[PDB]
């Protein structure tokens, strides 16, 4: 039996940004008082992930990352009450306390239990159940998905379908969620729209897979990197469009393009100019534009506040605007029913011990989603 | 009779930037086809006819300007169907030609015929109704109010109830529809909010009265002039805040009184400080912001995007979002009916022909909204 024990395990460590992930032993605290021990199958690769070693998202090192992912209870600690060991489960890196003013509005879904803000690297308590080398290691998200055991809080934890596929449903723990939400929940997407989704990766692709899933008529995936247009295409996309091609400002082609500018714009690439470019090519009196890419730390944007004065909406949106323990259950018998597809997502599946060559992937532009099995 | 004929009447000309208004002589040229000469009885004073003054506001000079006003239809010419001579009506300076995407769209108000983008001072055929000591002057969104006759496209002109109060009804030509609209239509406040409106000016007010009227159960009114709370607070305010009183910024400081943040916020001055901090006020995840205030010419705001990435909504609108000639007889009809009231905004009325003076009781602050009466 591993419950109640310390279980030392391998994870993948990040000691400093800009370094390689260190795949080594780490001890593995039990769980206390409401919260879950998980043994993980399959983790994905997300961008976000990335901006933890490269410094555009600025959480406490050393750290383990990961928070796309999907495993089995190990373990319960003292009056956990919705999962049990055995269960199939998604960690939540956006939490579901259930009690803050966030959680009991009906379109909050950031609960103010969340470690995305102001990164603390912690459990809810304010401490680690992770040590390497004797020294304490930090959590990123409350998740922490990068190592064969994590323990979560129970409020950053879904039971999900005992018969779920999880190598491929812990896309729905980021990448899905957050595209397919953003077009549906978020922008709310309308029938005969025309919608543009600036960037083609995992979360591109899940915006468009909304966009279509919602009724758009004319989806145009925008790109520099052409290689990402085929697939964009077979998921939804009308059109594709690489800025470098033109010699005008991309938002003035697809203003053109649109015929005075599109329905429904998302930014989902993680640029201050493509956040602006975004909104401007939405309609000025009626268009709305979502951003969804994380922006580099603590920088800020230029714009013109004519650009909403005339009528356009701005938002962006946390994990799809899904309330995350509620929505990510639904969302894996979703796909269990045949409701949407994940596999147009994956374009690598490698053993965990490979995480270094999936994000070498990632940054070559090569993959989209690699998932990771321990 | 007049018609047909070429009218000389008293205008207040503008023929510099931060200069007095000149009351003087001009010809105004009988109305082509599809044009509508009107004899104007009301006009309100609004900020933005004093940004034109200032450059705040950038428009050809030299302009006859007004934009919030009520008349008595003159003439008409060939092919006009919705207005005949001796018609009450409101020039509306943001269109509704009924035919381009905007007008088509059930939510979009800011019709393409609009003059406000990328201003002209034309009639909607590039040339202009006015001569001055020999000189052509400008038109002024279409409108050109402060003149004892004007001419309109007949898209920038409703028909109103003939048994109306014109000296009453004319802020529906302007302040008062932006600011409910602005409320109840952009925003959509709900029961029990919080709101906080920036600026208690007569926009400002009539947001206050829109946010009262949709249920708020907390209406927060800032500004840096403390005389404007005793009104604000008649028409619905629960509260008024002076950021001058406070060491920290007042965005922290509605955050603190909101318990996290307020549920829908307004900017009602013009200024880019206060547009980001009433974006930053409304609560991170699920609060609506709304931009009222007409900006600096060619000026940009810095924001940082987490602003909008936490589930932030930013939006602007013009005149309130109400597609103008539909929305401006029926607001007229509730008027008279008692579902709103107009006199809180009136402090001062005066003749047409002290135009100025009621430019410098607005710009000591001691005026919401002077009257000018032809
Ligand atoms: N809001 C959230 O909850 C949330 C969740 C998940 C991911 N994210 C962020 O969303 C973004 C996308 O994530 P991902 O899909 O995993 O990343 P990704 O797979 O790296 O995809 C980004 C895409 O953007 C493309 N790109 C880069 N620069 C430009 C440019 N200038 N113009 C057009 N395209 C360009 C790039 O070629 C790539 O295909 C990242 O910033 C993530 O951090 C946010
Ligand atoms: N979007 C539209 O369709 C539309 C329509 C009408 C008016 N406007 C604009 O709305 C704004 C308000 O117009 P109005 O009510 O006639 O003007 P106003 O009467 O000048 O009111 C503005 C108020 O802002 C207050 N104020 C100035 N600076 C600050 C500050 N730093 N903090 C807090 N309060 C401050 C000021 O004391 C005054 O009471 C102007 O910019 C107009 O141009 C826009
Ligand atoms: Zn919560
Ligand atoms: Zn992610
Ligand atoms: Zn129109
Ligand atoms: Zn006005």
């Amino acid at each position: 039996s591993t419950a109640g024990k310390v279980i030392k395990c391998k994870a993948a460590v990040l000691w400093e940004e800009k370094k390689p992930f260190s795949i080594e032993e780490v001890e593995v605290a039990p769980p206390k008082a409401h919260e879950v021990r998980i043994k993980m199958v399959a983790t994905g690769i997300c961008r976000s992930d990335d901006h933890v070693v490269s410094g555009t998202l600025v959480t406490p090192l050393p750290v383990i990352a990961g928070h796309e992912a999907a495993g089995i209870v190990e373990s319960i600690g003292e009056g956990v009450t919705t999962v049990r060991p055995g269960d199939k489960v998604i960690p939540l890196w956006t939490p579901q306390c259930g009690k803050c003013r966030v959680c009991k509005h009906p379109e909050g879904n950031f609960c103010l239990k969340n470690d995305l803000s102001m990164p603390r690297g912690t459990m809810q308590d304010g401490t680690s159940r992770f040590t390497c080398r004797g020294k304490p290691i930090h959590h990123f998200l409350g998740t922490s998905t990068f190592s064969q055991y994590t323990v979560v809080d129970e409020i950053s934890v879904a039971k999900i379908d005992a018969a779920s596929p999880l190598e491929k449903v812990c896309l729905i723990g980021c990448g899905f969620s957050t595209g397919y939400g953003s077009a549906v929940k978020v922008a709310k997407v309308t029938q005969g729209s025309t919608c543009a989704v600036f960037g083609l990766g995992g979360v591109g692709l899940s915006v468009i897979m909304g966009c279509k899933a919602a009724g758009a008529a004319r989806i145009i995936g925008v790109d520099i990197n052409k290689d990402k247009f085929a697939k964009a295409k077979e998921v939804g996309a009308t059109e594709c469009v690489n800025p470098q091609d033109y010699k005008k400002p991309i938002q003035e082609v697809l203003t053109e393009m649109s015929n005075g500018g599109v329905d429904f714009s998302f930014e989902v690439i993680g640029r201050l100019d493509t956040m602006v470019t975004a909104l401007s090519c939405c309609q000025e009196a009626y268009g709305v534009s979502v951003i969804v890419g994380v922006p580099p730390d603590s920088q800020n944007l230029s714009m013109n506040p004519m650009l909403l004065l005339s009528g356009r909406t701005w938002k962006g949106a946390i994990f799809g605007g899904f309330k995350s323990k509620d929505s990510v259950p639904k969302l894996v018998a979703d796909f269990m029913a045949k409701k949407f597809a994940l596999d147009p997502l994956i374009t690598h599946v490698l053993p965990f011990e490979k995480i270094n060559e999936g994000f070498d992937l990632l940054r070559s532009g090569e993959s989209i989603r690699t998932i990771l099995t321990f």
